[PDB]
């Protein structure tokens, strides 16, 4: 059976990385948004970039989040495909 479970991973990633590609135009719209919400304002370089810097920030920790999550995804793939007998597994989660 395991012709459909690397289909069925490789479907999971695709649907993935098309919600990252979602993120990053969303978070692009919006911060284009707070851009010409605050175009007009005449002020120090630091006073308007605050915000921009939260969201570039936010948007990083958003694709670091989503590097974790798809690195664990294969490394547990990689784990179901070479499970033998008599293999101890402690982590929890991972097991769950």
């Amino acid at each position: 059976d395991l012709p459909s479970l690397e289909a069925h991973v490789s479907v999971e990633r695709q649907q993935i990385e098309n919600r990252r590609d979602s993120d990053l135009e969303a978070r692009a719209k919006k911060l284009e948004n707070d851009l010409g919400e605050l175009e007009a304002e005449g002020a120090k370089a630091d006073v308007r970039r605050k915000v921009r810097e939260g969201a570039e920030r936010e948007m990083k920790q958003l694709r670091d989040r989503a590097q974790r999550e798809i690195d664990r995804l294969d490394e547990v793939w990689s784990r179901f495909k070479n499970l033998k007998v008599q293999d101890l597994e402690g982590d929890e989660l991972l097991y769950r």
